[PDB]
């Protein structure tokens, strides 16, 4: 039987760290961290999302507001809301929820919030700096996918990783935090293919020690895709009428080593990992 | 019999078409373009390289300078230089030669040179446009090896790529651009150099094109490479100069092979000629 991973264990332990360290920091004089998230629109997931990120910031003592605005509001009035809150020395950390309106384009609105308060790391220059090791700020979910690995003790380096993404926002950062240098694995990494046959995908997965599922279909990975005692990581988001990932529970958790559920795996590291960039940004 | 790609013959071609455009470029009335390359110390490798580099840039129309300094220079002297040459409106491309040595950081020296003036694309805000596809300037050694491919017509949608990384600052931006939605569509695999020749080769079976960076030699031979694949050779090892593959061994197998010297290699400097009549029209 697979070793269930408990997401919300984990994300637990993370944020009784960032509430010590948040504790510390206002002990020693400074401003109490403050988070702001700017949600557009009405997506449920979204809200859902947002409420459990600003709920996890004020257990761990950071402050938080989010700012919903209708989806019909223009590109120019969420740039001139951002460049207010750019300027705003209460907020360390903005994050913009996305998916944005189709009218607004989220690359220009990532691009607009400030480097240094960019708690998502999606900002260009985040990005850059991911690549090439000079980070401040890693993405929520990555880091999270990271720190589930790390922390439950799964050996990366010179392992084969698989990332099965459905788009290459999502799954190259997870690939490049695993194939950095020792955050980072020091493993071999394959990002599948959005639309990649499921038996072209399964000679990658068979292989693979770590299977790392992001591509929201559900039974993408089923147990004749894993070797035995392979950690499986499951991403997806997946509505059937409730929420599953990518794996199919049950079947692999028979074949696997290590198994993460949807709800309760990566979800809760996400916003947990999002705490721990929100102290980083506090403190410059 | 594998078909060998010519990388310089094809690098000979792109300089052609760099010089046409320069010289349209400038019989318009614009400033003719020029490139400055810094090369700090003494690396037999790095003048040889630099020394192509403004080779190329002569053949092609664009003025060049290498400006060499001692070893012991400091990094205050090196940022006072790239200073000088970004002001400098003369100067539209503007390269460091790496590596620099140990007590000069060598991200903030890349981070120095103007985005804009940064033909090699070592810039961080570079870095990440070509991540996210807003850039409008490519590293030269991934863009070289992505123009064998798609020069040569090598099919890439939904095939399978291996990259055999030695940094993450080699394997990684030609992965980056042959995953992508210059395109590629492919799925992808960069192998760790501390994957051994035998997991390695779990997964180049499988690649309908395999591309070798570690800078290792004999790292790919026939047994590994699936018949009729494309073999791109990126490794560069030093009394003769090899690449990573077993070239003799695997032109019995692959479909398409690139040779070291004259493969990637005029293919690098070749697409700096293009990054810097880019840079040169803003
Ligand atoms: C609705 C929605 C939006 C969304 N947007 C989204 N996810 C992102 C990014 C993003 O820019 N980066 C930085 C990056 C590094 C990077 C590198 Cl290193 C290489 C290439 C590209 C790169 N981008 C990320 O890492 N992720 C994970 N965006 C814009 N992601 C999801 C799915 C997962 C989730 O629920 O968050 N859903
Ligand atoms: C001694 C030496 C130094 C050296 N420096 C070096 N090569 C680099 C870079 C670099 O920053 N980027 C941008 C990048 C995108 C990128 C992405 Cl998209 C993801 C992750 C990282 C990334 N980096 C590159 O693409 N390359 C190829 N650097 C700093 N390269 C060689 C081999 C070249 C040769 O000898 O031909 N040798
Ligand atoms: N879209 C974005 N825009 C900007 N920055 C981002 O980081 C994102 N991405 C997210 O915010 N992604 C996210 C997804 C799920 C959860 C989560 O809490 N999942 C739970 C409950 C499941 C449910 O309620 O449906 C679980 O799986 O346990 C948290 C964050
Ligand atoms: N280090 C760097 N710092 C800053 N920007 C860069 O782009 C680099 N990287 C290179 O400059 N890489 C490079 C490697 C080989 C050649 C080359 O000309 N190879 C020939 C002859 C081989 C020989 O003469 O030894 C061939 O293979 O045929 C040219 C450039």
């Amino acid at each position: 039987e697979a070793v269930v991973i408990s997401g919300r264990k984990l994300a637990q332990q993370i944020k009784q760290e960032v509430r010590q360290e948040v504790e510390e920091w206002v002990a020693s004089g400074n401003k109490r961290p403050h988070l702001s998230v700017i949600l557009v629109g009405e997506n449920p997931a979204s809200h859902s999302y947002v409420l459990n990120k600003t709920r996890a910031a004020a257990v761990v003592g950071i402050n938080s507001e989010t700012i919903m605005k209708p989806a019909s509001i223009s590109e120019e009035e969420l740039l001139n809301l951002i460049n207010k809150l750019n300027n705003d020395d209460n907020v360390d950390g903005l994050l913009v929820q996305l998916p944005l309106p189709e009218h607004i384009d989220e690359r220009r609105i990532c691009n607009a919030v400030s480097p240094d308060k960019d708690v998502d790391g999606f900002h260009v220059i985040n990005v850059g700096r991911m690549c090439l090791d000079q980070y401040s700020m890693l993405p929520a979910t990555p880091w999270g996918v990271w720190e589930i690995i790390k922390r439950t003790g799964i050996p990366t380096l010179g392992k084969n990783v698989v990332v099965a993404g459905r788009s290459k926002n999502v799954g190259m950062p997870i690939a490049m935090l695993l194939h950095t240098d020792g955050p980072g694995g020091d493993a071999t990494v394959t990002i599948s293919h959005r639309y990649t046959p499921k038996e072209q995908l399964k000679k990658h997965t068979i292989l693979a020690d770590i299977v790392i599922s992001a591509a929201g279909i559900p039974n993408l990975i089923t147990a004749d895709m894993i070797k035995e005692g392979a950690a499986v990581i499951d991403v997806g988001i997946n509505r059937v009428p409730k929420l599953v990932g990518d794996v199919d529970f049950e079947g692999v958790r028979q074949k696997a080593g290590y198994i993460t559920p949807v709800p309760g795996g990566v979800g809760p590291m996400t916003v947990a990992m999002l705490m721990k960039n929100t102290i980083i940004a506090a403190k410059k």
